């Protein structure tokens, strides 16, 4: 039993809700919140900009030190950093950005990072401003993630389309 509330159950392990991931994380304070990161951990917009703003830029400061030490992530890769005031940990995961010409096949690799954590609050990877089809992202999530994932879909219209189209 966990404290996530109001989710629709899609499969044994995947749950979904129309919600603002910032507000959800603040309410639940999950062990792991997933950020829709880029390889430079530059949290400018989309989920990343919103999560970073909610940390008063502390996420960006921490991320800049991470990059200075380790260099960029790989597309499809991840790193674990602090969750600041939002969660215990933030799993920064880089899905492919179609608006940059990146290989959509890497979306499965991106979701594989979730399997290293028993329970996560997460967005749909490569959706929104990353330019991929969210129906596809949800399908890859369901077919790749085996741990317990609570998906927050900000757009209510998109959420209804995702539920109504789910196979
Ligand atoms: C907007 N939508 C079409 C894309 C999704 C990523 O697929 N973006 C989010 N999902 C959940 N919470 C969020 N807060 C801020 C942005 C955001
Ligand atoms: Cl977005």
């Amino acid at each position: 039993v966990n404290s996530f509330s109001g989710y629709l159950k899609l499969t044994d392990n995947v749950y979904i809700k129309n919600a603002d991931i910032v507000e959800e994380a603040k309410k639940v304070k999950p062990t792991v919140v997933v950020n829709a990161a880029n390889v430079y951990l530059k949290h400018g917009g989309g989920v990343a900009g919103a999560l970073n703003k909610a940390t008063n830029n502390a996420m960006q400061v921490e991320s800049d030190d991470y990059i200075a030490t380790n260099g960029p992530l790989k597309v499809g890769g991840s790193c674990v950093l602090s969750g600041h005031n939002l969660a215990k940990h933030c799993l920064h995961v880089v899905g492919p950005n179609v608006n940059k010409g990146e290989d959509i096949q890497l979306l499965k690799s991106a979701y594989e990072n979730f399997n290293q954590h028993e329970v996560l609050l997460a967005p749909l990877l490569s959706a929104g401003i990353f330019g991929a089809d969210p129906i596809h992202s949800l399908r890859v999530c369901v077919d790749t993630v085996r741990t317990n994932v609570y998906l927050a879909v900000f757009d209510k219209n998109l959420y209804d389309k995702l539920v109504s189209s789910f196979l």
